[PDB]
């Protein structure tokens, strides 16, 4: 209905739709973003459940692949680079050892960064009572995850050693949350300097900077 | 030294090492399980951090691929089926649409099931303070995830619809937690009958049943 290769179901504020948008833009692909209104329950409405039965964003429909539909941000991202980064600008080749190292880092992001950072967000902002021990638990886990990244990034430039890939990009949106709200003050920058430098440089890439400007705009 | 194709770093009780063991056994692969003693801090010791800097299990070393090492259970699983399930017994082919649907489900498991079930376990069993609102939050999230699975499994046999795959298997260890204590009583079986039946039948597969005996032995 719109002349773009993809329909992307997303959200204006949350990190995970922007994660996919970063990759779409890095790959030079066209997309129509449908921003769901969570306050109106649109992500739980039958119209969206037929797209993603989990009732969460993002979800992607590829109109140049017979409307193939896939959800989970990092599954979407793998689909996008495997099919549409054949020049390997921001990904490694399927069927190589490095591919499974890329995949390892993408799972660490999706299972180790996102959910735990998200529980810090939950207890700090949304939970109906203030539970300092829960807030502290998840802040400490954010710092533990950052420490893992720091242990690697202090010794090599990027996660899949030689070049920036979607494995690196996948951590950006949630780490921007750590930088701006989930940790107090400048703790991200001063406690994890190698990670903070890597993060900053990725955000300055032209496609990522473009997406981040758009995120600020739609807000 | 042990003569097996793989070294698997694991834990006797937690779900995520067993997840990989299921796949190793389904594929008829040989492996030496090294059960780390978390009470002794073995998962945080410098020698294990050289294997997985995250300091969590599982991690896999493939001695028939020049000691290629990969961590994150679902990255390990993908490596194993892509390289060693060319007969497509329990996986779909790389480079197909269905591969990315399999991947979607694997990411839903790793990011949507495991972390959230794990926080139910944390608040119910390990957090110093008993926090009823946190316990309720994660019990409700277990049920929400089970409802997603139910919505699919009540309409088709397996997740990647007609074939049992590692996408289905990946849910087993944490759903066994739901079945046996994380949800009290018979809530799992009564409230999610299609999911419970699918779970039961998967545990009856010969390879998985064998793994479950090992899990019982070491308990
Ligand atoms: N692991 C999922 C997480 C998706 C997720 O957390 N989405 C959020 C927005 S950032 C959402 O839709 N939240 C609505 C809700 O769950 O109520 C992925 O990476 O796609
Ligand atoms: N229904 C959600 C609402 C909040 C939500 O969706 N949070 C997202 C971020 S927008 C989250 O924590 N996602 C986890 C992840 O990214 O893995 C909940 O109860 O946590
Ligand atoms: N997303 C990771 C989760 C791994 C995980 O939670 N491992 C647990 C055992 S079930 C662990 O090593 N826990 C020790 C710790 O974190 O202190 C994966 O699927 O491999
Ligand atoms: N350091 C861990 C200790 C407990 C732990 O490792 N729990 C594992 C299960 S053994 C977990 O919840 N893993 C989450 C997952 O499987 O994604 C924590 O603070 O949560």
């Amino acid at each position: 209905s719109h002349g773009k290769q993809f329909t992307l179901y997303t959200h204006k504020g949350g990190p995970n739709g922007w994660k996919v948008t970063i990759v779409l833009e890095e790959l030079g692909l066209t997309y129509e973003s449908i921003f769901l209104d969570f306050q109106k329950g649109e992500h739980k409405a039958p119209e969206y459940l037929k797209v993603n039965p989990n009732g969460r964003i993002p979800a992607l429909i590829d109109h140049k692949n017979n409307d193939y539909t896939v959800w989970e941000s990092n599954a979407i991202i793998q689909y996008l680079v495997d099919k549409y980064d054949k020049d390997r600008k921001v990904s490694v080749a399927p069927g190589t050892n490095e591919y499974y190292t890329q995949l390892q880092w993408l799972y660490f992001q999706a299972s180790g960064q996102g959910p735990y950072y998200g529980q810090a967000a939950w207890f700090s902002v949304y939970h109906p009572e203030k539970v300092p021990s829960a807030i502290e638990r998840y802040r400490n886990e954010i710092k533990r995850v950052l420490g893992v990244l720091e242990s690697v990034l202090s010794k090599q430039e990027f996660l899949v050693d030689g070049k920036a890939t979607v494995a690196d990009f996948s951590f950006l949106p949630w780490n921007e949350g750590a930088a701006k709200f989930l940790l107090e003050g400048s703790q991200f920058e001063e406690e994890f300097p190698a990670t903070a430098k890597w993060h900053k440089k990725l955000l300055e890439r032209p496609a990522i900077a473009k997406v981040w400007e758009e995120r600020a705009k739609v807000s």
